């Protein structure tokens, strides 16, 4: 049986190949993910197809019909075998959901344009006429709906009455929203996107201060999946030989345009 | 029925309060794995009783009986119910014990005498003025044991073989040997730990480089236990909490003599 | 009857015509083989129809399964009557199918980017910063697991434990690999294939060192078939004829673009 791969079109861990239309199955896609997968299903012994998630969401429950959307709805209702994709691990999704043990490390982070006066959450708090806000259906929007945190609190009291919306649909527009807007927008987003972007051409954006939190993105399977286990050992085998930080180098430095 | 927990004296994760004479049981000893442990038990709703590891290891598996030592041993011939300590999850540990997913994220770093001429693994590998070595029974030893890199495995080689051996029973050991060598010897230790005993009096060593590998800690428990789950989530909890920050913040810097 | 032969998409031996991807039977391919097949059936009398070997292998057996694959096992379990393509004669295969007197010799060979710092198999076993491998599924790979020989049984230690796999699906992959790795990617290959790409736009690599063993092609039959003796017989007539060294020109060096 060949075992279905749900992911995402998000740079650098899937995207289309420049020749995508003459290409077929898994060889249009490349990047991270993309290259974690051949190997995951190399050293697990199975075959493959990779699959972009329809909606192209992350995973969220919502609220009122509980059905859950995106990579997270597809292993939960019985479409995909797998979610190879920057997914966070979390709580909620723990619960319906099974992770590996985490196979890049990263947090939430500020992304504004060079030279804007900003140089932390608590800053971004203390002001107005600097707007900021989140992907959308996304672990960091959960993060700040959900936070104690007095800075944090304040800033998600902030977002979800701010007008127009200060979230977005796609990373792609938010990072596009941030070098429109002449620095009167800043992002709040994963270290690893911040990264990536920061050392793309134009070269405008930058990440600054710390990291607000700290979590792992995981391989995800159906709860109770016979892969799980097997997938799991093959992500500890794969950290330890380095690969994970042979990928890393690949697709977010040996790259750098800045 | 109390939950036997296995942990080991490691600063700032578990130590014995100065006035520790005159105390009783789990109340004789502080630290962020005894904060972590009393949180745990509290959210999963039961009793513990902490002990100290006989044989003051982490665990590794003897290659000519093939039995583990150290916490590891106790998980696996059932001395223990729970492993609360800085213990690295691995592959050859994953295969025989369960695994939460990471409460605290480190990578190997070196540990020098301040003003010694060393900046990073590549260059400790070009010489031989300066003897270093990591701690015996550990998750670093056997990094280096298993390394496929070139810097790493060469590294190894030297280690494998020196006289007289560079390698340590315990983490206080490798500190106290850097501190009197007068730059003679430097230390291969987690960056956690590095990081804790830099900023400790007489504030005479250094964490220089960056991080050989990276990698996590996770609580361990017996394959299959019931108890795997509940502390997962519990983990997973904590940290969206901000309760593992907060540890990390009380137990690092708060406390910063240098 | 219509002998069924199968074979396997590799220049030149065969390939796919210019646009004749919807067209019909056995004017769509050309090559080596295919004009190899032709004259071996004039020369037994037999009418046949080209095939291409379902999983794109050559054929090895599974370790686990004992199942063999590609080619062979199309041969071993009667999907096919006969095996025209570049098939390496080996003791493992003979001794679960025929094999003809040798059409061609070989050896396996050394492909690098050009200016890249390697002369021999014996350069590439003492250095680190240039990766190689060689075919997934093939008697290339199978000689360096095998090989007693020290510079061999050093090649294979690093090649079955590299990460990210330095072995690839077809011989396209590994060549596309040697032309992007800017010189970090040396390819382990059979003589005349490396022979033929040298020849090819855009002219990048190049065959270095000697041969590593000496070898042949053969044809393939079941065993015990009764199209054995008059193929065997026919490669024997066309080799004496000059035809092969013919085809070889015609296929090689009449074609060469640099
Ligand atoms: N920086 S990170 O790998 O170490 C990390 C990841 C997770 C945590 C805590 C940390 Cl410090 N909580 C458990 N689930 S998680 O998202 O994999
Ligand atoms: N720096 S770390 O927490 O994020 C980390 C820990 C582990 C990994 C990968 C990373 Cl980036 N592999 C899975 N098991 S692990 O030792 O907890
Ligand atoms: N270079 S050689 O061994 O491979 C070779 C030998 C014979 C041929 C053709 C070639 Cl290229 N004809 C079939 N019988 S043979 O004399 O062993
Ligand atoms: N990695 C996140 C999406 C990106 C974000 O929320 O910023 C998730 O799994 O939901
Ligand atoms: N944390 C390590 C011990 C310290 C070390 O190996 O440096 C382990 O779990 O084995
Ligand atoms: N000719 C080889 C395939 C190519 C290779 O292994 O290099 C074989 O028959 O297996
Ligand atoms: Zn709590
Ligand atoms: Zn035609
Ligand atoms: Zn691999």
């Amino acid at each position: 049986k060949t075992v279905v791969v749900t992911t995402i079109l998000e740079s650098p861990y899937v995207m289309m190949k420049k020749n995508h239309e003459m290409l077929e199955g898994n060889e249009r896609y490349e990047g991270y993910c993309v290259d974690l997968a051949a190997e995951i299903a190399k050293h697990c012994g199975f075959k493959y197809k990779l699959t972009i998630v329809g909606d192209g969401k992350y995973g969220a429950r919502d609220a009122d019909t509980k059905i859950w959307n995106g990579m997270v709805g597809e292993l939960v209702y019985g479409k995909a075998d797998i979610a190879i994709a920057p997914l966070t691990i979390t709580l909620v999704r723990e619960e319906v959901i099974d992770f590996s043990k985490p196979f890049m490390s990263l947090g939430i982070s500020i992304m504004i344009k060079k030279g804007t006066p900003i140089e932390s959450a608590e800053d971004l708090s203390k002001q107005t006429e600097i707007a900021y806000g989140t992907l959308d259906s996304g672990s960091t929007k959960e993060f700040f709906r959900r936070s104690k945190i007095a800075v944090f609190d304040k800033m998600w009291t902030y977002m979800r009455s701010a007008e127009p919306s200060v979230f977005v649909r796609t990373t792609a527009e938010g990072v596009a929203r941030v070098r429109k807007s002449k620095g009167k927008y800043a992002y709040l987003l994963e270290s690893t996107m911040n990264e990536y972007i920061e050392q793309r051409k134009p070269c405008d954006t930058m990440k600054v201060g710390g990291n607000l939190d700290s979590k792992g993105y995981g391989i995800a399977t159906p709860k109770g999946s016979s892969l799980g286990n097997a997938v799991n050992l093959a992500v500890l085998k794969l950290s330890e030989q380095g690969l994970l930080d042979k990928l890393k180098n690949k697709w977010w430095y040996d790259k750098g345009e800045c």
